[PDB]
């Protein structure tokens, strides 16, 4: 079931793990550019959604406030998570909300392109990335309006 | 995570589900025109699948071997499982086959477009169709390669 509280189009927040609290960032200097966070607010972790249409229908592409650039999401190759240029170019641009089945107030950052879920964990390393998987609390997140 | 056995592009098949052990068809006279069925092999419950490429990757078409025409599944009008020709020209066309977490030898038969799955059961009424919430077990469906 698709998350049923989707931020409307153009309404920036940040993307906060469920149970360490981190957010995503997605900047353009120092790697990881995309990674996980536990620190100040700072404009690089916000984030509107592009809303999917026709074949991207009940997708959305995730784009940095500051910065422009989309997330992705791939198995293809390292980093599996990062950033680019654009508003959903590729096929890995484009994730899915899935609610989870336990938690209503919690969904799954899911990668159609590559059959992926993010998560956020303090150990072991990676402690972000993204995963093909069991259904573990730590690939959950929440949107936090900004 | 999808099912990790997809027959291969053109392949032919039956679709039976797990639990009632009925198989769907899909033919061009009598109404229903897709449904479930518990009698005698029809080439009308022949299926196969066209393999969605780009925005479509890890999607499928479900086409009719006799007929050609693909399934839908939509909840935006009457009937809410059906079938077309066109060859996936609607978005209601395709299909993602999603394992179960706790079983591994079945999936669902997702819609991204409707965000619903096919479901078969004895009753109660409707016995066939789609349905959008939590996981059941009447949602479990096999590959029958022929
Ligand atoms: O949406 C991500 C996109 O990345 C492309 O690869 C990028 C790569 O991420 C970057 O490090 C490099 O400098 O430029 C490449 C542009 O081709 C992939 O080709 C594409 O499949 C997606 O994964
Ligand atoms: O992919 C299905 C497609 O159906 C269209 O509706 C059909 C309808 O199913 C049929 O009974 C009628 O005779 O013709 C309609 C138009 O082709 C929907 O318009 C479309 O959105 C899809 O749902
Ligand atoms: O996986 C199907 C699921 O259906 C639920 O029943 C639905 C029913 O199909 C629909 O016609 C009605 O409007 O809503 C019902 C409740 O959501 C069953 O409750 C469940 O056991 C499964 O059979």
């Amino acid at each position: 079931v698709n998350f049923p509280n989707i931020p409307a189009e153009g309404a920036q927040f940040r993307l906060r793990a469920r149970d360490t609290g981190y957010v995503i960032y997605s900047r353009t200097e120092n790697p990881p550019l995309v990674w996980q966070y536990n620190g100040p607010p700072y404009d690089d972790q916000l984030f509107t959604l592009i809303y999917g249409t026709g074949p991207h229908q009940n997708l959305y592409a995730i784009k940095s406030v500051p910065n422009g650039r989309v997330l992705f999401s791939r198995t293809s190759a390292s980093p599996h998570v990062g950033n680019i240029a654009g508003d959903g170019t590729y096929n890995d641009n484009w994730f899915q909300f899935i609610q989870d089945d336990n938690d209503p107030n919690s969904f799954r950052i899911y990668s159609l392109a590559s059959d992926t879920v993010l998560y956020s964990r303090t150990t072991p390393d990676p402690q972000f990335g993204n995963y093909t998987g069991a259904k573990y609390d730590d690939q959950l997140w929440h949107f936090e309006l900004v």
